[PDB]
């Protein structure tokens, strides 16, 4: 289809819902949904909710809260303690299962309190309207460009649980350790980076085309990540993913 | 804290001034102010001013003069002789102050003489984008809304910072430093300083670009030597 | 002299033509012509045409078609077989000319069959021989006038990077075939997917001569072996990197 | 004393022994002992023995066998199963002692079966050697490292192992149990890395993690090989293949 | 059996020929043959010959000539025009054979004119190039392995010892005096920048540089100088093989 | 001439001198001279002299003293005060001349007092109180380690010592402090794996010259070298884009 046909399904789907609460993370997808809902449904009939968790950075939470205000939405912060579930706290392979299970249960209850007909997320190809309207990665960038949206989270980052091996118990300490390492690495000019936690070993994942540029920082990163508690600081030769 | 609320603040403030003179550098901030001023006050009530100076590049001047005309403004070039002032010519730690005073005094005289209510600049003189609480994100959202895509993106700094305190700035050693930085930028290094130390050139690059730079060592060495440096070096501390 | 007089010359030229066919590449210039043509003459009186050929990417074609639909134009792709012309098939130094004569004759025939008064291209200040109009050139548009009017019409999206014919990857006198062209484009596509958007894979039979911007060559080294084996499996015997860098 | 007096002490000790078996590693010290032994007692009365084990690389074994023959000695390889001793298999700080103990007793049996009066090693100015009865003639004659370099030049000796081979056990943390499998894993990984042009390298074993140590001044050169090293070491059984940012130690 | 029995066959064979001409390259193999012949037959009955050709560098020749003088042989250079033979000039896959045929014919012509009983080399499309010449490889007849030659080189006290440029050209490409000088100048320039192991493969207007992969990072600082130098030697395009040397 | 004849000229020339004093730096040329002198005249009539000075490192001096003993020589250290001469102290373009005059004048006094017939150095092909026997016998660089390998010689200083004067511009006054500064910087750089290096002194700027083929390898050390040379007193630490020499 044309982008206009997919955009029309999205307006038509939204009018049919009349009042929605939209799970807003700040990535390009959720920024498109949040804006489309505000444009078809009005400020007072769309609720943006930003999840606060121990698994995400305060900066990503703060950036989404600020773009939702910048977009003109009533946005509400709700804080989730993902670590209360021992399936998640011990990061067993089902651990995504309960994390999504907790995210949507908080989101479903919020919709009852402001009278929305459904809560929307930003999944592409709970209702995920961009997938129902058959939006692909190229379609989402095209519509956002047409809607004048310029600011969104270019740092498509993930819950910090993905840095830990299955069976490792998450702690306030080792999560902060992983996140302080990634924040330090990003401050040197590597916006895409993972610091995988392996007890005494830190395993750094960088995009392969950035590894040559990284070499000037080896010693400072080595000494900095050792001061955060790692005994050995290493670079994955496989790169990011 | 909506963009629509800040844009109304900026429109309202511009309506209260009626006739404005805009300090126009050509960056996104000053280009946003110049269009907003044209859209609410009209061509005949806005004067765009572009400083022609020895401390900034002719490329920055030519691009700004053309971008003001392209946006639909009446544009005026004014030329500042910063080196006639001995505080700037001798590069003291206070020279920035005298340079800013000479610049804002010329802009005040133009605005007084064309009947403007204020001089405007792009800071985030009135800085209305700062008064309306525009952030870098707000400014990119409004420029897209006005259909503005074209502006200079090479961040501009006075060439004074390339010289040690106590150094006498001259037309020749300024031209030397600027030809060197223009050459380096043309190789693909948009953020670069050639600090001047008489017979030594001290190059600052972002540390993450120094590996990429090595394929050019010999050409940079020979080019900056032909520009008058005897030794061409790379600071191991990098940019800053 | 002023933009407003230049915009009026263009409006008048379009009103006089009443019905037009637009050669649409997706760049800023043809995007401005198509937008003005749609605003002045209406959707049913404008046909946007995007050429599909073996000498350009299927990506480039898909994006140009999508840019014309996004503007609100009825757009039709036409398919050109440039290799049927022996100046192009044998990559003579004048082959660009025969490619454009063939392109403009197809556009003239499309215009004849839908009732347009002219074919419009986006040239500014072999088309003289087919009768294409460059209304921006006639109205004295320079690059800054195009950027000014596009911003006053709210146009922000277009192709920022011009397309070059894959003919430029082959030495003069080399015979282009559906097979070796597919080789050059698959090699360049693989390279772009590793993070090198500006690249050329020059064809010298058993040798691929890769052109990269010199500032990226340090970044490229982590890929030497994968590029070597990938381009060999595409049919090259030797995979090399030009020491002069991109366009030397 | 003088180099000449020390050289005469060494000559005298060898003539009194008549027939010797020489523990030959290829380093400068055992190379001096073997050369002196051949110069004083002749090819027919000297047996050079080179230990082959799974704790040292096959490349070093072949190089020592060739350095011994090139010097003119009858040279014999013996194979040691160091993992048969559990003091060695359990990677304790005294495991080196039991490895030397097993090596010196095999040399004693070889010495008994070829009629030698002593086993000679190349030690200069400790308890496994002395328990076994091996003699260190350079130490008895009071050779220091400079004396060994002096007499080596006098005899025209130029070729020897500059690299000192270390046991693969140092790639494993203390208390990690050595196995035929994890040793072969570490040794094949290092062998591939050396074959790319990196003679000084360690692959430290961390179960599913391989931690590569290279001299920092070579890490820039290594970049062209990351992807092949990753897949090669993954095919050897490591899940993760990493480069230590600290370099070689 | 033992090394002493293997060198014993070589003593006997050398004693029976009395006067020999020795094809001398300077590698470990030919230096042992030349030293054995001098020790068994004496200086006045041994002629060492070193081939000088356009397909090798004047340094390879100069190093080989000294090697034989230091061994104690009377040494003689002969110069061959390998490009006169069209198997070699057109770089067919067998031209190594025809180069050795021309070499052994010149050496047989040298040996007949000084009266040697045979031509000796250091070895361990038609008839084998030696057998067709009559050349003996005495180290091969004595069943020498690479260890025996390294062993025997030390029992006689040997201390000093040591590729055709055709391998820079594709099969079917015509060798000329000029493109040979071009390739040889290009490799000398690269070696002088610190790359002792290097090949400049000639592909007409394209130079394809082969380097050990572990040196390509070090090479980048030289790209532009190498590009312009090899262009000035006559190449239009100067490239680096991503597969590296070998 | 053949290498064997050049060796005979050297043997004959050494036998005609009977007792020699050898200027010994530890490089290949002077170790070849020192070895030939011992092999032809015997230890008791060869005196090896190693100059200790502020313009060369203590590390090269100790290595040279120990290499002479390893060669079989009686070795004697002598101390030179190069900075006592004002051409050297003020780094005039003349200073090489006064440094060589002071070096050879000291060696001649040692030679006179131990009864040697000549002072020997290791100069080759391509002072008047010095014989360079390798030069008289027409030895080239190829001849020297052809012959050095025939004597089995392996240990010698493989990177060339140069006077620290070349790290300072002509006209700069050399002092104990700025020499110590340059010498601690080059020693640090060598300790990271860069045996061939110059730290050129330009007051508050250090200009590091490295062989161009090593500059890619050096990037992993930029920050450590920057901080180390700053702690030695340099304000700016830079890398010459032209590389070494």
């Amino acid at each position: 289809a044309t982008l206009a046909t997919k955009k029309a399904t999205l307006v038509a789907a939204l009018k049919d819902l009349q009042r929605v609460t939209v799970a807003f993370s700040g990535g390009i997808d959720s920024t498109l949904v949040l804006k489309m809902a505000l444009d078809v449904l009005g400020r007072d009939n769309v609720t943006a909710v930003v999840a606060n968790s121990e698994l995400f950075t305060d900066e990503e939470f703060d950036k989404a809260m600020s773009l939702a205000e910048e977009l003109g939405a009533n946005v509400q912060g709700t804080t989730l303690d993902y670590l209360s579930d021992d399936h998640i706290k011990n990061n067993t392979p089902d651990s995504w299962y309960y994390a999504k299970k907790m995210f949507y249960s908080r989101l479903n209850d919020i919709a009852a309190n402001n009278g929305s007909a459904a809560v929307l997320d930003g999944m592409i190809k709970a209702r995920s309207l961009l997938q129902e309207a058959d939006f692909f990665k190229t379609d989402v960038r095209a519509l956002a460009q047409e809607l004048g949206l310029t600011n969104w989270n270019k740092v498509a980052s993930c819950s910090v649980s993905s840095r830990f091996p299955y069976g490792t118990t998450l702690t306030h300490d080792n999560i902060a350790q992983v996140m302080a390492a990634e924040k330090y690495l990003r401050s040197l000019g590597f916006p895409t980076v993972r610091v995988r936690f392996h007890n005494d070993i830190a395993r750094i994942e960088l995009p392969e085309a950035r590894i040559g540029d990284f070499l000037v920082f080896n010693d400072r990163v080595n000494r900095q990540l050792q001061s955060l508690g790692f005994r050995y600081v290493t670079l994955d030769l496989g790169g990011f993913r």
